[PDB]
């Protein structure tokens, strides 16, 4: 009944080899900087990020020191003497690793192949836990494709049976250990799985949505990375999921999903929620710790909306870090995303920048009239909203990336627990404003409705109601002498 | 040679007081066909035999069984003049196996395992070669989705019995035919639309009944039998957009336009557009009579008009309204006239109009003074559907029924005369500007031509490439997976 606080930590392979707690040159943000309070405000750490092998078994990266990596990790369970509850998961995966044109992808292929590729592939990820100590699993492969769901669902209720089994033999029924895995926050990456949402769900604890992202030097135009609800003068987008394998009628498809329609959270919640045998509860909300920075915008408004310029390419080309008083993006050699923590450091700067606000996406931007640059991010004001949804829709809880991109306060981890947590806290009377909102209609959300029996032997009219089976269906057409279910005359259009 | 099927359908109570000297008891005996219109059939179809409650094929119990047969030798002997002419018999027709018909349920039963389809298979041909048939047609109107895979394994039942039956009768040169006859809307074609290559497979023919398109069921007067559509015109919902076909949106979006005109071409472009379906076993139904509405208004000669025509299935008494039949005032039904008293109602005072509509090619009657609109087809539309029937290649044409031709039987002369008189040509018939059914399915993809697809490229939205077989484009951007594999590519071509 919590809801869940899940925030990944991420430290790249050369920062495990030269671990230290003392030199932020080296380690920008070491394990100490997650003291008493912030653990108590976490349910579950992400260490991420392990991989696939080429012999299909789950392991650390190849360059990795093994004593340095154990090291990291015992600091990190060492957190649990704060928050007895707090459970440190590793993840699996991640863009780099798993992307379809990723350094490891064959490797998550193959893994779930076979019977045997895929009791192999689940033996090693407990081996793994054990041998580290961590509290479970989660998998971020982005994303399987529809040929490879199949094998990647029997291999999640695979994982999911050895870790109920280890539960057990390990007294574990206080904090049991998890599965999750990462979803796509998106249509058009959703639509590789969506078809089988409900068996992708029944193994895990939570799916963790990546909603954010919604918006890139990939896309026309600059747009908010993760708008919780709509706006109408923004730009929209295909509906990528009505051309997904579910084998809906068009009037189904259409009903279900509207395009073009706004790319938000709100979206990719309610097309979770649309599919039958999908629980609220397991819904996690991802939010972003960063903003993404755009050049080369207009003036009109504010930099939304607008064209740009801004190189689309991994790796980015020196050119001029152009984020104007960002140091931190000079040392990742990137000026196209940037920390909240030195966003708000370039704010009372004076750098130039002025922060507004959309009222209707409900989130901040930064815009640079001078220079013209537009940057898209959330911060605790946008927490409000997005905190206020999680509880009307009865979701699970949120999830973050990353824990070093906070502020030395830590007031984003902080305020995410303070919404959800603190009993001085009241958002009854907080105005969740006027954005557009998704609202196709799927089997899981249908309204529940009443109507007289279907009686055999009767005519029906068109639009007729009748109730059949558990549901309440309706004619597309007149004349209808078959019955609701044995004919495509009927429409299934409520429940009850 | 095409094929020209005509019905004849003769009630159980003429079978029963068959005579070739009074009309007022068989008004259209045998013995009207003479040699010269035999010569211009290859098949004529008794109807209608039923399925009893034994699961059998059967004659209706209410008939005397010597008279029937004398009627059945009355046909066979017409074989002296044609030696092609194949006599068929045909099972069901509307009255016996609509869903509320009073023998449906022994359709439905007969299907159902391999034991009950042998049996009826067997007494299909056992009937066929007690009375000296020459195949079997059978018009069930119309299985409902789970009734056609039974529906499909009784007509391959039925086929194997009378490749056999070929051989050891030695009718190698006349071997046994078997047809159906199929819906030519919409409406009911959903119902098997889906299996319709595996239905087609076993038959010689599919005879669609490309008539009764329009009716005092629909609030609109229209043509019953459009071979093209005007835009003038009402459309109607495409309910093959609702077949169980489990094609994406996209794909059912294409091949189904909605709202569309409901035309003879339509239902065969819709046939056609399926794979395995081929032209050469298409025969277009055609009817010899026409369908009358009352309170017209004045607009276009009654066209497209609101009515007070009943639509209930026993009309009641009032005024056989349409002045001057006296066929109706014998059937007790205004609705319908044969062509031959519609000939004869236009020879004579009553004050109707023949007027004629270039876009859907067919005439229609209009009566100003009483307000009355009759939708029929003549010699003249009937050059325009048998052109359609050698463009599109199709095997030929059917109509329903020989009773209602003139007596110098005019509309089977014309049909004889258009597919086979040496001194006719149509090479210079416009066939107009009327809407054609565009719609693209699987069995009418079109060539294309495009570069072949290259793993590890990401393609832009819109991107065309070759693969597999077939030539695919891409509906959204940044594409990385192989077409096929993921809902981003459309398949929109073939390679040659």
């Amino acid at each position: 009944t919590r809801k869940a606080v899940i925030g990944y930590y991420f430290i790249p392979t050369n920062q495990i080899n030269n671990y230290t707690e003392t030199d932020t040159s080296v380690v920008p943000f070491p394990v100490s900087n997650i003291t008493p309070a912030k653990a108590k405000q976490l349910t579950h750490i992400n260490f991420s990020f392990l991989d696939i092998n080429s012999n299909l078994e789950c392991a650390w990266d190849p360059a990795t020191n093994d004593a340095k990596a154990r090291d990291v990790v015992n600091r990190l369970t060492a957190l649990k003497a704060h928050n007895p509850s707090l459970r440190i998961m590793f993840s699996i995966g991640g863009w780099y690793y798993s992307n379809d044109l990723g350094v490891s992808h064959a490797n998550y292929v193959n893994a779930v192949k076979t019977p045997a590729s895929r009791a192999k592939f689940a033996q090693s990820c407990v081996r793994i836990m054990k041998d580290y100590g961590f509290d479970g699993v989660d998998i971020d492969w982005e994303y399987p494709q529809a040929a490879e769901v199949d094998g990647f669902i029997a291999a999640l209720q695979e994982i999911r049976t050895l870790l109920n089994q280890q539960t057990i033999t390990d007294g574990r029924q206080a904090l049991p250990y998890q599965l999750t895995i990462a979803g796509a926050g998106g249509a058009f990456f959703l639509s590789r799985y969506y078809s089988k949402l409900a068996q992708i769900v029944a193994p895990l604890d939570y799916i963790n949505l990546m909603t954010y992202d919604l918006a890139g030097p990939w896309e026309k135009v600059t747009n908010h990375q993760a708008a919780l609800f709509g706006d109408a003068a923004g730009p929209t987008f295909y509906n990528a999921l009505r051309e997904a394998n579910l084998g809906w009628s068009w009037e189904e498809l259409t009903r279900a999903f509207p395009s073009p329609f706004s790319l938000t959270v709100d979206a990719a919640v309610q097309q979770h929620l649309m599919m039958e045998g999908v629980p609220s509860a397991k819904i996690v909300m991802g939010v972003p710790f960063y903003g993404r920075a755009f050049k080369g915008v207009s003036g009109g408004n504010g930099g939304q909306y607008s064209s740009h310029s801004t190189p689309g390419e991994d790796p980015y080309p020196s050119t001029d870090y152009w984020l104007v008083g960002c140091e931190e993006c000079v040392r990742d050699k990137d000026p196209r995303i940037a920390s909240y923590r030195q966003l708000e450091q370039m704010l009372q700067g004076n750098y130039g920048y002025q922060r507004l606000w959309n009222d209707k996406t409900k989130t901040p931007y930064l815009y640079h009239a001078q220079n013209g640059l537009f940057v898209t991010y959330d911060d605790a004001e946008s927490f409000k909203y997005k905190a206020k949804y999680i509880k009307q829709q009865q979701l699970g809880g949120v999830m973050f990336w990353h824990l070093g991109q906070d502020n030395r306060n830590g007031d984003l981890l902080a305020a995410l627990d303070r919404y959800f947590n603190a009993a001085d806290y009241d958002d009854s009377q907080l105005d969740m404003g006027t954005g557009l909102r998704y609202t196709g209609v799927g089997p899981g959300n249908l309204p529940i409705m009443t109507a007289p029996a279907y009686v055999p032997g009767t005519t029906y009219a068109q639009g007729a109601l009748v109730s059949y089976q558990g549901y309440v269906w309706q004619t597309k057409w007149g004349y209808i002498t078959s019955a609701p279910g044995s004919d495509s005359a009927w429409l299934k259009v409520g429940r009850v």
